[PDB]
């Protein structure tokens, strides 16, 4: 169960995920998974990034879950679980601003 996962912050807003992630000490790829504020049955993967242009900033990717069972940010790349998705994205940047590195501190 994802609710048991330490990177699962459940019902928090986008602003709040940005408040937690916009901390000077978070390295690129700090992340958390939360509920989508407006897309039901979707989660949101909030991820911190950093570059000399934008400085420290956050990106939000919608995680869809099919009734067919798979989870995904892009339908081309599916997984049997949220946990597997997270693990995959901890190893590949793909279309993300950065590979998942560290669970957003509280
Ligand atoms: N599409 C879209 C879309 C566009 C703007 C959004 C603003 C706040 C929260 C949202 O949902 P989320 O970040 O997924 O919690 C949004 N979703």
């Amino acid at each position: 169960s994802i609710q048991a996962e330490e990177w699962y912050f459940g019902k928090i807003t986008r602003r709040e995920s940005e408040r937690l992630l916009l901390n000077a000490e978070n390295p690129r790829g700090t992340f958390l998974v939360r509920e989508s504020e407006t897309t039901k049955g979707a989660y949101c993967l909030s991820v911190s990034d950093f570059d000399n242009a934008k400085g420290l900033n956050v990106k939000h990717y919608k995680i869809r879950k099919l009734d067919s069972g798979g989870f995904y940010i892009t339908s081309r790349t599916q997984f049997n679980s949220l946990q597997q998705l997270v693990a995959y994205y901890s190893k590949h940047a793909d279309g993300l601003c950065h590979r998942l590195t560290t669970v957003c501190p509280t």
